[PDB]
């Protein structure tokens, strides 16, 4: 697809823009933020200061770069994005802003060393990769289990611990969604579009919640963690919302179910290979669907349940749990709490779970780092490791 000319300029001029990663990416974002101002109707501005994105442009602007002689090899990571990018309605009119702006910003930091023929070799590859994600996104769409935003109800508020609760939500009537006869895969999420009330907030606030169960019937049931202030920065802002201002009874939008989250179909139908569910906190809630699935499909295969939480009290979905674990042949219940046991490393992976097994896990950022890391000295095929987490998948990836 892109030109060796213009391939190789790309090639030569990552060491410049990842040495001034930071300043493009921040000036990126002042500029295109600051002029397309609608566009805080999508992205969350505390992404840029906090988590996996202050490097965000270096780490999907060196990615690209690194990886420009060959983009394929990123394939599974842009199938990943893509899920989150449909989820967020992000559309193909969408996506010459972004370049416009990328441009913008480079010629702004490099200035006359930013050339004609650079900015137009970046002009290129930009289209390049951006084709390649407008191309996954379109399959996505025309997938959908439903188009866009649709408005359901909250019809139920429950504690599934001392600081997260359960939202089950029904889709109101006239947005066209029959509940039963929807198919759901356990361990995809689904995507609110809310928009917040307290701190001072203007703008709509997007968040991917997992969903709990794969059964439709009821409802949509999705859980949600009280990410607090404590004595630091603020409280999240669509966590803090639901929590405190989501009534049961008060509509939200959300969109179909997204992601690649899903366990081995051909691995449930048999019981030579352990199934394990490797879990942190409020990660607990996609597994509990992956649970409630290999129990209802079979439950004869080996089950290997590891949650970690800080308490009892937090420990989320004790009732649930119990109840499945009841209904199998071999399960082995492993509660970590970290009040009073030491964080899960190696070691005790190694002990807790079988050499060969089909491994699930799921919470924060750095609870995927420390298990990807722990398991691949296991040596673990990456085949039989999987894992989705509750921020940025682009930097829990080498
Ligand atoms: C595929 C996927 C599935 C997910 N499933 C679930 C799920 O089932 N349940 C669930 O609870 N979450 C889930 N998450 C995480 C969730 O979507 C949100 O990321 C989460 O709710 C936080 O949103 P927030 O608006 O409340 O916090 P935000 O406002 O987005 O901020 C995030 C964090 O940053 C902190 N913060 C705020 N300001 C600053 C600052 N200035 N400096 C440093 N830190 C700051 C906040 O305290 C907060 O902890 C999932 C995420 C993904 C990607
Ligand atoms: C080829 C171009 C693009 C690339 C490489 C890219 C890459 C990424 C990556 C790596 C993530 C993190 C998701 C995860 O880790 O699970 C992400 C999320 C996101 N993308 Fe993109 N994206 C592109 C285009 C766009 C466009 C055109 C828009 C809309 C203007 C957009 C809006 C968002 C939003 C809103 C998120 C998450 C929410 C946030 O960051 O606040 N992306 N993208
Ligand atoms: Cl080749 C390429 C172009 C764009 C992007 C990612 O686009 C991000 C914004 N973003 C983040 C999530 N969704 C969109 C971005 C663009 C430009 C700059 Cl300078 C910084 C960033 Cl962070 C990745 C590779």
């Amino acid at each position: 697809m892109l030109a060796e000319k213009t391939r190789s300029i790309i090639k030569a001029t990552v060491p410049v823009l990842e040495q001034q990663g930071t300043v493009i990416t921040r000036t990126f974002y002042k500029n295109m933020l600051t002029e397309h101002t609608e566009l805080l109707n999508i992205f969350n501005r505390t992404n840029q200061k906090v988590g996996a994105q202050p490097n965000a442009l270096a780490t999907t602007v060196l990615a690209a770069a690194k990886n420009i002689d060959d983009l394929s090899v990123l394939m599974d990571h842009v199938k990943q994005i893509g899920h989150k990018h449909r989820a967020l309605q992000i559309k193909p009119e969408h996506y010459p802003i972004v370049g416009e702006y990328l441009l913008k910003a480079i010629k702004e930091v490099l200035g006359d060393a930013a050339t004609p023929e650079i900015i137009n070799a970046w002009g290129e590859a930009y289209q390049a990769i951006a084709d390649i994600f407008i191309t996954v996104e379109k399959k996505m769409y025309e997938e959908a289990l439903w188009p866009g935003w649709k408005p359901f109800e909250i019809t139920a508020k429950e504690y599934v611990a001392s600081d997260i609760v359960e939202f089950t939500v029904k889709p109101k009537f006239g947005s066209g969604i029959e509940l039963e006869s929807l198919p759901i895969t356990p361990g995809q999420y689904i995507t609110v579009n809310t928009h917040p009330i307290r701190q001072e907030n203007q703008y709509d606030a997007l968040r991917h919640y997992s969903l709990c169960s794969a059964s439709t019937k009821n409802g949509l049931r999705f859980a949600v963690k009280m990410e607090a202030a404590r004595e630091n920065f603020p409280a999240g802002l669509v966590s803090e919302y639901l929590h405190k201002d989501a009534k049961v009874g008060d509509e939200i939008k959300l969109s179909a179910p997204a992601g690649d989250f899903a366990i081995n179909k051909e691995l449930i139908h048999q019981n030579e290979v352990p199934l394990v569910l490797l879990s942190s906190g409020v990660g607990v809630t996609p597994l509990l669907a992956m649970l409630e699935e290999q129990v209802k499909c079979n439950p004869n295969r080996p089950i290997y349940w590891i949650q970690s939480s800080y308490d009892e009290k937090t420990q989320a979905f004790k009732k649930h749990v119990d109840e499945l674990l009841a209904e199998c042949a071999n399960v082995d219940k492993i509660i970590v709490h970290t009040d009073t046991e030491p964080l899960i490393n190696a070691a005790f992976l190694k002990e807790k779970s079988p050499a060969h097994a089909d491994v699930y896990t799921c919470g924060s950022l750095a609870f995927m780092q420390a298990m990807i890391g722990h398991l691949k000295e296991l040596e673990h095929r990456d085949d039989m490791i999987h894992y989705e987490p509750f921020g940025p998948k682009m930097s829990t990836v080498q």
